[PDB]
């Protein structure tokens, strides 16, 4: 369900749009506008603009549409009377949920929860998901260090001003070049670019080493082997290092691939090592795939690839899953209600959606499209890779989850411009990183036009 | 339109609510459900839930239902054939908004702008919405400090590592009594109840109490000001000492009702000396509107009965109003891109939705009407604590925005009970008061529904 191919009227962005970004740019500071689009017109894997440019979109919304534009099973869904309800009616799902809501649930989310995790709580997005996964971490470490008893009179009073005991000094320890969300427990746990950090307040909270691979991977073996394990070495002593400073780290987190800090990839033993680590030291073990969730990997969850019964203590996601929120250990359920809420936790509506666009996934068989569509384009690029070496190098990727890096800031910006001029959006990460990030209905002839195309884009630079 | 009454078919929850509630109960805490509910018979001020009970809603899924369940205009939208795109490809709007947004917005929140306000930032919370205006006031701040040089190359590095001065060690003043959200920055400012705060780590940030009015406010004139004199003075006071233990308040933030806290009030004149001391001392003054805003207090952000030109620096909102987000002053406005952001800022479809509720704010007169059917319904009140004393205190409200005191918490409840299963429902905050939160469609005739049983259940309590 889709066009023949791209279709380029204007420069991008073109005069109707580069007015609306005026007129946006009265009421908010609009600098980050790539261009404004015309979503009616949009079907599958193009997005069109309002100057009737037609795009390649290989970077679906910052890897947020599942299974691309208009898709005529949502259209339907939308048409029929019976799910009016769920669009206007918007309930306080934590004290009031509609009548079908654990059987959509059934239909949906909990049709591929991850192993061992019975426990699903939803949210509106990313940055609510990773939050209030690491209350829900801070809760089920303070109830292993207070036993089935009561909280304390001293604790009680003292979290309502902001004090210890009962407010704790725990830390949850994260990675550089990571992103986890822009609220401000979030933010403490990002380090991707400094415009997203500066001048706003912190936590000292431990932050370790992510691996950066060698390439190509054939010929670093050894070295590879040795950064990991330099990184995880670490990791274990920084854990060790803040119990010390009594900051107790009680949860790590950790994306399957780090996406904005520039598309870094460790192995699966990596992986494995370090969840061994985390529950060495008694810490909950967050994998965050908020943007790595949804299938674009060839598995539905990157960690699967892992290839453990036992990934993880908590996973949160967001993004193609239309809605948030995140599966749990049966022993991280929160002991008492109210203390993991809010006033909407997520929105039926996206649920109705997810539960379809599940269902599509499946019934298409997406997951092995994405695998097979994601070889296609990742040899294409390691083609170019070869042919191109003054502009290509650290090829890169699982499924269609690819990247590579460009010799510096301003010929990535440059070849981004010019790739998305000719009919094709990329998405940039880190300072001279291109990604990929397309839709779960990307198929190799996209990865074929889109090789075409960028290839000439190559010869003619 | 509405129904005519509530009619009730069996206790709540009833069998088929309990049922739903064990099968929810697996997956996750469910302690806190109330019901399930059928939102596809729900009309108007009534909640039906799935045993077929017909509930007056009084509390509207925590104050977050603006005109009525089902309402026929918002059901008109969904089916509009046009809209259909607006429900399945949510754009990342911060970079790829549809073409209609800014005419939208003009339709939408741009029409109901506070005084002073220029500036528009959408969010999808609550939360997040009182998150990044902490990180706007933060941002604002340290300019005012760095005038104009540029980042230093020290905080580009320390920031990325949670480091002063990339990381300031910078404050947000809130009030004994406050609720602006859960996720950690938004919970450091909270302090409504214990429950809501153990076991997270905090900010070590100021707090200073809410005045305690006392009732009948023309018996304590003369102690009304005191209070409220006092708790200013206070405000001013720690203002002085943070900046002292280097920990500058960029900001305080304020609701203009306490509501989760306990419905507390406080006169205009305190909230405008309030804003006084905020400029006085260079701290921006956050309102936190996301409960009190969209017209229940009669006007349609509560701050207006203050009579200001200039009644705040930024302003939160969400509930009501679908979307989230704030508005703010344009030197408020930050300097670069990519430091408010995230990948949805919110939702067009809610965008949609909200016009049409304005529209009809408007067109039937409901801040207007909100006045006057708040009023009918405090007079009932006041009747009501006239003759029960034994149960009935500290009645107070403004427009149907209304509240009491009950003895203890254990009658709170009961009473809440016994409602609920005559056809009522409330809400509680605080201790042991009873809240109001009808939506705006709720009329002079429903005030007088809940008063006639709420006659009756004291009666024979
Ligand atoms: C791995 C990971 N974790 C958490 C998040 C936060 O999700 P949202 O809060 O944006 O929905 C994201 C969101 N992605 C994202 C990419 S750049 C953008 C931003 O805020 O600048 C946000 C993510 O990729
Ligand atoms: C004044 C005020 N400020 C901020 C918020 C947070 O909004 P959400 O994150 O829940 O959307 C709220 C949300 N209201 C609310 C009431 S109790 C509930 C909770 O989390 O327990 C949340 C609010 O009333
Ligand atoms: S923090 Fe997730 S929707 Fe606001």
């Amino acid at each position: 369900f889709d066009y023949d191919g791209p279709l380029m009227k204007t420069e991008v962005p073109g005069p109707r749009s580069r007015e609306l970004m005026k007129q946006l740019n009265i009421i908010q500071n609009a600098e980050a506008v790539h261009f404004f689009c015309n979503y009616e017109e949009s079907r599958g894997n193009y997005l069109v603009d309002v100057d009737g440019n037609r795009m390649l979109d290989l970077y679906s919304q910052i890897s947020s549409i599942p299974i691309g534009y208009s898709h005529p099973a949502l259209v339907k869904l939308v048409q029929q009377p019976q799910n009016v309800s769920t669009f206007i009616n918007r309930p306080a799902l934590g004290i009031l949920p509609p009548e079908n809501f654990v059987e959509k649930l059934r239909e949906s989310l909990l049709s591929v929860a991850p192993k061992g995790m019975s426990q699903l709580i939803t949210m509106a997005c990313g940055s609510c998901s990773n939050e209030n996964a690491f209350k829900t971490i801070f809760m089920w470490y303070r109830s292993k260090e207070r036993g089935e008893s009561a909280f304390s009179k001293e604790e009680l009073e003292t979290c309502m001003i902001n004090q210890a005991p009962g407010c704790p000094d725990y830390s949850i320890l994260s990675f550089m070049g990571a992103f986890h969300g822009r609220t401000m427990g979030c933010l403490a746990t990002t380090h991707s670019k400094a415009i997203h950090k500066i001048d706003i307040p912190s936590f000292d909270w431990p932050i370790a080493p992510f691996p950066r691979l060698k390439y190509p991977l054939e010929e670093f073996v050894k070295e590879n082997q040795q950064e990991e394990a330099r990184c995880l070495e670490e990791v274990e002593d920084l854990i060790v290092k803040y119990r010390k400073k009594k900051k107790t780290v009680a949860g790590i987190i950790v994306e399957p691939i780090q996406s904005e800090g520039g598309d870094n990839h460790a192995s699966d033993d990596f992986f494995r090592k370090l969840r061994d680590i985390s529950r060495k030291h008694g810490c909950a073990f967050l994998v965050d795939e908020v943007q790595t969730g949804g299938g674009s990997t060839g598995k539905f969850w990157a960690h699967e690839h892992w290839g453990l019964d036992d990934p993880a203590d908590v996973m949160t996601f967001s993004k193609k899953m239309m809605t948030g929120g995140f599966f749990h250990k049966e022993e991280f359920r929160p002991n008492a209600p109210y203390r993991i809420f809010n006033t909407w936790l997520g929105d039926p509506s996206k649920n109705l959606l997810l539960a379809e666009v599940i269902n599509i996934i499946k019934r298409e068989d997406l997951l092995s499209n994405a695998a097979h569509a994601g070889k296609v384009l990742l040899t294409g690029l390691l083609d170019l890779q070869a042919r191109y070496p003054q502009f290509i190098s650290r090829v890169r990727g699982r499924g269609t989850f690819c990247s590579f890096d460009t010799p510096d800031e301003s010929i990535r910006n440059k070849l981004i411009s010019i790739a998305r001029n000719k009919g094709v959006m990329l998405g940039g990460c880190g300072d001279k990183s291109i990604r990929f990030r397309p839709t779960l209905v990307f198929r190799d002839h996209h990865a074929h036009l889109f090789l075409n195309i960028f290839s000439d884009i190559l010869a003619d630079f």
